[PDB]
């Protein structure tokens, strides 16, 4: 309450003053508060906190309640990878210009699962893990204070939570590996309708998997330091790098973001910029 006041007072600056339309935003210099103010301007300039009627208070508590229930001692997946992947997701929404090829409650759905995707993970060394995620998602939804999704009526509240369980579900690489050859092979065939809505439900699985990876697609010195956070998780519990990143960004990376271009080509910057990291992973690869 003493972090939630100082929230509440506080101005929210502008998307461009935030820096958060850009595929190449990070947060290493953004205090926690800082990320709230960037999340609020997500909802407020999706359009979320006026179509949906949420009050401030509430959504100030409810991102507070997120990020609380993230795990700072997590090197990787903490609150701060939460915050980056509904990041990417605005910036897909914006820059990459998918807004328009969605539907509120779908946007709505998705940025609350992006934030929320990953709640309460302990590291790698700890599809029932998604379900787990959802499970914290749904109770942080109705935790007293924090219903952002109150001025929803039953129908819609019943459908985006479908969507939201959905798109963290996604966030199961195996889903994603089940169901990309799908995706793939309608982007081949020019065929590819979003007017289907298995064929949309299908996309905002993979649209959750692009921002879910989105660090493979940052600049070279900011792609280094996340690296790092994931050596971290995966070997310290809290040489071999190069090749498993290459290896990595060949076998889920870059047909993802290619496709994803296809669909949008202003999605490029995320197909550019994890080729010029799997150059650079190469090259040290090489020593
Ligand atoms: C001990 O050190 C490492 C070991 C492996 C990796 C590789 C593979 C790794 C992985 C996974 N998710 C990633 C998400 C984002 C980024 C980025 N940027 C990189 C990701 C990533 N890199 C899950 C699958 N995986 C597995 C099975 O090991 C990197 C490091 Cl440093
Ligand atoms: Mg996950
Ligand atoms: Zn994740």
């Amino acid at each position: 309450t003493r972090e939630l006041q100082s929230l509440a007072a506080a101005v929210v600056p502008s998307a461009q003053t935030l820096k958060i339309t850009d595929f190449s935003f990070s947060d290493f210099e953004l205090s926690d508060l800082e990320t709230a103010l960037c999340t609020i301007r997500m909802f407020t300039d999706l359009n979320l906190v006026q179509n949906f009627q949420m009050k401030h208070e509430v959504l100030c508590r409810w991102i507070l309640s997120v990020k609380k229930n993230y795990r700072k001692n997590v090197a990787y997946h903490n609150w701060r990878h939460a915050f980056n992947t509904a990041q990417c997701m605005f910036a897909a929404l914006k820059a990459g210009k998918i807004q328009n090829k969605l539907t509120d409650l779908e946007i709505l759905a998705l940025l609350i699962a992006a934030l929320s995707h990953d709640l309460d993970h302990r590291g790698v060394n700890n599809s029932i893990m998604e379900h787990h995620h959802f499970d914290q998602c749904l109770m942080i939804l109705n935790s007293p204070g924090n219903q952002i999704l109150s001025g929803l009526s039953i129908e819609e509240y019943k459908t985006t939570l479908k969507i939201i369980k959905q798109a963290i579900l996604a966030t199961d690489l195996a889903l994603y590996i089940k169901r990309r050859g799908e995706f793939f092979e309608l982007i081949r065939k020019n065929q590819f309708n979003l007017e289907d809505p298995h064929q949309k439900e299908l996309f905002l699985a993979m649209l959750m998997t692009a921002c879910d990876l989105s660090a493979i697609t940052k600049p070279w010195p900011i792609q280094q330091r996340i690296a790092e956070l994931v050596a971290t998780e995966f070997f310290d519990q809290g040489n071999k790098i190069p090749s498993m990143q290459v290896g990595f960004i060949d076998a889920i990376c870059l047909q993802l973001y290619e496709a994803l271009t296809h669909v949008s080509e202003d999605c490029f910057p995320l197909l550019d910029g994890c080729r010029k990291n799997r150059q650079k992973w190469q090259a040290l690869a090489e020593q």
